[PDB]
């Protein structure tokens, strides 16, 4: 599967069939759907601060770069522990740079972070938690040009040695908590699905209110240091534009943690 | 029996109709980062849109849109090739939602949308033909607003009660179909893209007029109530509502021929 060509997200459904299924993510937030839910608690962020004496993994797949995040962090605050597996982002191309997922008001952000967790209080791993009930959660942070962010220079200063499907880089651990915006406290939420294949509609999806900002050229480095192809592809793909059209979103609420 | 929700929605229409998961997707969300003006796009001609009133033409619902069809005498000049009308047709949202137009502006939804379906008359005897041939088929579209009450568009609305059910058909009294069209039609956006539904040629040289006309909210109701995409006698009736496809990739440039 791809994000582009015959085996784009139109056709996701042909071999993964969530993808044509009910409560299909990403959706436009905008103020007709939204409601306040004054049970909407703020999260705290738990074992975010990775020893430095420790190296997380950061992948590409041909379909995303990841940082492999260890069990130990979870978010607290939801009915049960939810452990973090993976970090990734999503993002568009130097001519059209607005490739969040989720939109607000029917506009793209530059990009948008997603810290990937699952229910390791009901599961034994997020693979097994992805097609169960309560299985996952995903924050979703927005991503703004704007100054130069040090905390995700973290994580871009590595994206070279991860050019191509296939590559791996170690990362020395980092607070990840500084990749989260300002007023954690104030999200969106509601209940959907992957954005990827295999689309399973188990994600309790949070998406911060606050964009952050990273720096124009920060912003360039992620749209053009990776490609989606092996480095001896004789037929390079740059990874550019690896972000889901919104989905229809009919008779449902967002709820939000503000009013 | 494809349609716009469940199992048989648009993100499952590719795997009966391959085009659906092919190239040149439309619609598409018209923003400033793909837009360009192009000098070239002078305005086009519409020739015989002014229907007789003492003439007919059949309005008929076939279970996934509801089709006025249109005389090949009715034409658009100014493209390469002579195109000649076929149908017109709209899609909508529903009454909680009344946010149902196909192409969408800076991210935002218009209320409905007016497409009136053209063939290359010149090259092709029809646009059953013409829908597999390279630029065969011309599509003008016009976004709708909610606001003021449309007369115009009334000539057609104030018939939908009598074609609720698929395969039900009306006459329409023939008026003038330029009055579908707003102002300033020389201001246009221009692509190259598809069919919006099933089985999503991409054959369609898109115009989409730059500023919206008007109906109201009665219309709109009237509009989002009236129809069914499902036979008189069904016993699993379906409203035919929320009849607009998402947005595609733009994979493209849009023209203009406005420069501001
Ligand atoms: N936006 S997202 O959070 O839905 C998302 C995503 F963008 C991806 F690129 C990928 C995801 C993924 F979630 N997964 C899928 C998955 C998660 C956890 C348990 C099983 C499978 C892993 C494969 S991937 O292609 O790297
Ligand atoms: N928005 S659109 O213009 O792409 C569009 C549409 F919305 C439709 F609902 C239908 C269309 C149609 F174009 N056609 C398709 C077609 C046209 C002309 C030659 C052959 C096939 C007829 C079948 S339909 O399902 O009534
Ligand atoms: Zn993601
Ligand atoms: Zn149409």
């Amino acid at each position: 599967w791809t994000y582009f060509g015959p085996d784009g997200e139109n056709s996701w459904s042909k071999k993964y069939p969530s993808c044509g299924g009910l409560l299909q993510s990403p959706i436009d937030l905008h103020s007709d759907i939204l409601q306040y839910d004054a049970s909407l608690t703020p999260l705290e962020f738990q074992g975010y601060n990775l020893s430095a004496n420790k190296q997380f993994l950061l992948t590409n797949n041909g379909h995303s770069v990841k940082l492999n995040l260890p069990s130990d962090m979870h978010i607290q605050g939801l009915q049960s522990r939810y452990s973090a597996t993976q970090l990734h982002l999503h993002w568009g191309n130097p001519n059209d740079p607005h490739g969040s997922e989720h939109t607000v008001s029917g506009q793209h952000f530059a990009a948008e972070l997603h810290i990937v967790h699952y229910n390791s209080d009901l599961y034994p791993d997020a693979s097994t938690a992805s097609n169960k009930s309560e299985g996952l959660a995903v924050l979703a942070v927005l991503i703004e040009m704007g100054s130069f962010n040090p905390s995700y220079d973290k994580i871009f200063s590595h994206l070279q040695h991860v050019k191509y499907k296939g590559q791996e880089a170690f990362v020395p651990g980092f607070n990840i908590e500084e990749l989260l915006p300002e007023r954690t406290a104030e999200y969106y939420r509601y209940r959907g699905s992957l954005t990827t294949p295999p689309c399973n509609p188990t994600v309790l999806w949070t998406v911060f209110r606050n964009p952050v900002q990273i720096s124009q050229e920060q912003l360039l480095a992620l749209e053009t240091a990776l490609y989606c192809t092996h480095m001896d592809d004789p037929s390079p793909r740059e990874m550019i534009n690896n972000f889901r059209q919104v989905q229809k979103f009919d008779e449902r609420l967002v709820y939000t943690s503000f009013s």
